[PDB]
């Protein structure tokens, strides 16, 4: 097992939803240095040191000294980083036909995430590794329908939609990273 | 084979918070958040409901603190700690996810049904308090359903009859935040069962 | 008769009205450690022991001191909690029919509200027991009509609403919540 | 009811935890409530005398003044046993509303109505012990109403007319009668205690 | 004549204007401590103390003081409180009729302003009286058109619309408020 | 003749409806720029600064540190501010079409009021205070001809006319410095 | 008769700033002035280019404060003062003022004409920095002008025939604040040339 | 290799997304300073020193001091600099042509993003060099139809939309700045 | 060559871009003291001084001064001054005509954009020139098109807008300023 120590991973994408969303609803996560930590944790071995979340501990421990009237564990590397980008519509498209009386028609976009890890050693401060890594967020809309007349009248609708959850796909990107720093890390070693 | 704990643990959660990042859309006002802000409440009556566990306040502290500043006061009597703190956040929330409907319509009788579903994740991180070493953290995520179903008439006579019937169902997301801290929080009484920490 | 002492209960929620109303209008009272302080005063023996409206009180102490130129109770058990959920439409739904040429229509919604009361110790600092409780918020609409022909021409529409005052719905799970928090007491002492 | 006598009485601040606001047309920085409570209060204290208010609204100011009159002069300051507290609890619509009307050719006429609700929370706080010596809430209802007539008519020229009333209970008026029922209640619910 | 220091009347209607009108505009001006200042310099004998404005005239003092390297009176009553309340429509109304080819009609309404005074003695805070003040705001609109036919075409249209000055009112108010406060002070009469 | 001012702010509260941008005064906020300008030219007055002040002790902070004399003081203090705004207060139109030559005219008031008091620095007594209001015109005009001939011939012309608000305060500030000057000659001080 | 004036004087101006409170209406931005912030430059350049007058900087002290320290620091030599100050500020901002326009159409071709006029008014003063006393201020009012121009043609044969020209122009409200600046400068400075100050 | 010093490159555009977009996001990545670290991490000989990134590192520094109860290596050189502009539509246009009934179109657009770097010498604070560069961004847009009669009716929509994603042209950008500041250090040297 | 020390060159604008854009979006880039300090060092002989910038400087130089448990040079001349204004449409206009069936059109508007420098003694404080310069963008949209009847029918659109860079006319506008500034200078000297 290894010690890594992460306190906050940004969201620096700086991108928030656009209408009908609330202008205050960023279009990203702000859940990273808990999806890194636990994607180190599930990694294992590492051993994740909080530092979130530093300040509550520090609290807790005056408490334990106050009540008696015993050490803190480092870490030898340091998980750096941050969300570096979102967009759409990147590439996006759709298709659709119509003949009387029945139409159908469908429609798809892609989105970009991009997440930046740093392994920094602690001891030099110097940057052992960062890597850049992107997922893509698929998106598409089906229907068909039915106009009919006879005279009297008949028509019918059917629809789905798929939206793949960017929390989902952030967290790929985070472990597919951390994957990555690992194996790179494995050339090194510091293992 | 058989596994075994002792007695109950001390637990002091302080924070934990939205980093969902996320506001319900218009009609809504853009400041409401699209989840509650409770936790350090659904969580801490979590561990109070699961016991043996003992929340040990810290939301909360400074009126304590307070208090026993008017106690030490009047009188011209210490303060117990926890051995593990639990941390964490809601990882996310987002829409549609899945979503859809059909519906039909014929002379005169319509009829119709629409659906949403969520997502809510959440992070639960047990700590260990001496070392500040993390024991353990889980990732859980609930759903959220909504939906619509409408029936109507349009008829002619010559006179005229119309008719409409509505219900619709939206599941209430706190419920959901709720049942995912407690999925968490069994998930890591298990781990503990296994360790044992006790 | 106990000692209460309650200082914060809020609104966690985080919620505030749709449009028309304005974004600033919070969907849900800001009136609690009232509401509570008042309701622990209700249901006596509790002595609720102020603390909002601490501030004040040090202040006035001062004045007294300076104008003399006599001491403060304090609690050994103290509530916290706060508000901890509202939403809508929940469940809603509505019927309606019209035939020539009287027409008539219902439509209702419910609402929730959960709160959260916890008791704990001031002593050790120990939480001794914490509660959720959630009411829900009925609405109704009802609307009655006629259009009529003759030749001239008739019509007439009546209409009545009721809206359950979520401050009221507010106050009766703040109540069940104190008789929760007692109950659990009961077994306990303190 | 009576006086004796006469109680000193406190009161800083009494607050809107309402958290309302008007609706459109209106701006969204109006509040659906006044933030004139702790004058309308000390009013209602005044007014069912003997109570005497204390000010400390608005001691800032008085403690200036006592700066300037010290220093020209190179005399205490009277405190209470009591302390008013409290704030403004509530506030909706439509809550209870309604209406009705009818139209035939060619006169039509309609009215309707809404109710409000405002509440308010007092509580009376002894200053030695810190202890709440009462809480009571109280809640008043703002009525509004519309009317309207019309007449529409044909000829042939032609003729129509119309004719409208509208009144709105002004909710200040309305926050004035809650904490003056409230002040009542704690003057009655005093005068079994006593400390009065 | 009696020194009155005045330092603070500030607005707590906590109102502002509705749409068209920019949501930062107060309803009510927040002129008063002038209004009010000017009102009991108007009502002499009085004698308003500035306070206002009172760290500009120590900043003069220090420099006054400075050029020569002399006290400033004090007020035995001080007045306060603020400006209670705003409304609209209160009440409102207006009729109108059209008949061929002549229209005309007419609209008025009515808002609300209040406000509280608060005479306090300045040696031992208590304070000696205080009341509310309420007056109310007029405005109406009157409109006549005719729309006529001959074959060609005719119209015309004529409009008058006259709103009353809030500021005034607000002034009336603190005026008639000043009475009610001079008044009480005579049964006093200190 | 030493006359020192440092505030004059804007008490209107009031900010231009929609089209406008909702951050933008319905007033100017120049006054202790247009009052010391009127001080200064309806002299005897010498306007003494502290706008404006922070500058200029800086300056002679350089000054004295260049050099490793004094600064003259006013007897008298001017304060005061911009009293309220209003619209429409009075306003109204008419206009009339026959065919095909139609004609309008529209116009509409508005109301500035500014107080001005005159305070002793020596004693911090009040020695006089004023209001005073000007009214701020608009008015438009039209004419048009719709005409057919088959083919069709059609013309309009107008105008408008605003008065600049900005002016109306000027206008506001001299009307009250010759009240102030003129009330000030039977005290008189001067 | 003859007056006469001897050397350059040392001027120090640190703010002259908006005090017109103006905002472009809509479509603008509600964040965008109506009115140029750079007086203070404007008024610099001008005090400059009428020289002799020797701006002394000020605006601008903090940097050149922190510049002194670097220099003080890497050797281990005085600030010269000025000994007239200019204040002032932006006054006032409106429109329409002055505004209007004509146009007519006859078959089938149309032109008309737009105008409009706002006006920005400033003021500056000259004050002692020894007594701190207000030698001299001055208000200044400058107006600017907008207008269209266009003319169309709409025509029938059978088939059609259409056409559009036109053409705007809005004077730089940048520029008429600089003039405005400049007017005011030059009263001033005849205004001193007769008191002399020198 | 060099030791590299980067503390914050910021975002100087002033821009933001025009609506449907919300008011408050912005047209350009905030994420320099990690794309700029990378770049000088992928271009190596460069050693990326943090100094993000710094007050965390000083943290655990606290932690391991307090834990035994081993320095802080430097940069000689430090690179500044931030994002200069963004806009559009700069060039854009595009064309089309519907006939009975088969219509069809496209339309592009280009931006821009410029983005300056300079380096600075640690010991005499003079700036060794600095430069700016800037990428273009591709956006276009292709729809293909078909309304046709026959009684009964007929038709039919096709479209593909391309855009070119902001952050990796500010990448390109950023690694382009790379290149000119290696260039103009070699001259130096 | 000369130390010349930039801090601020600001936006004194106060301007931000209408409808559709974000309101939080200036007219103009935030870019300046980077433009200025890489055009300064573009005119060698100049060498730009930093100061940006400045506290990352001092921190760099703390870590390398506990690290080693040498001075920093000065500059006589300190360039200011900021982006003074910008407007439009200023001058704009347009024309264009339509026969059966084929249209054509052309617009355009120009906008302004200026800007100040100040060159400023270190010594005594005095300021030793100031110049305002301005440049002017250029923006042009051009469209062709055609509506036709057979019976059936007929349609075409062609169009092409430009709009020059903001961010590039600023750097103009600053350029020049620069050759001002030193020509001011050549008789001074």
């Amino acid at each position: 097992k290894i010690f890594v120590s992460v306190y906050n991973i940004q969201d620096e994408t700086g991108q928030f939803k656009p209408y009908p969303a609330s202008n205050f609803s960023t279009a990203v996560p702000q859940s990273a240095t808990a999806m890194l930590v636990t994607a180190l944790k599930d990694s294992r071995w590492f051993i994740p040191l909080e530092r979130q979340g530093l300040q509550n501990l520090l609290n807790e421990r005056k408490i334990i000294r106050a009540a008696q009237e015993q050490s803190l564990t480092a870490a030898n590397i340091m998980v750096e980083g941050s969300i570096i980008g979102y967009e759409s519509n990147v590439k996006s498209g759709g298709v659709g036909a119509r003949y009387f009386g029945i139409g159908a028609d469908t429609q798809y976009q892609l989105d970009q995430i991009a997440v930046n890890l740093r392994v920094v050693n602690v001891s030099t401060g110097e940057i052992l590794s960062s890597v850049n890594t992107s997922k893509t967020i698929l998106s598409y809309e089906v229907q068909a329908g039915v106009f009919r007349f006879i005279d009297r009248l008949l028509e019918g609708e059917v629809g789905y939609t798929s939206n793949e959850p960017v929390m989902l796909c952030l967290m790929s990107a985070i472990e597919t990273g951390v994957i990555f720093l690992i194996n790179d890390g494995i050339d090194r070693g510091l293992w």
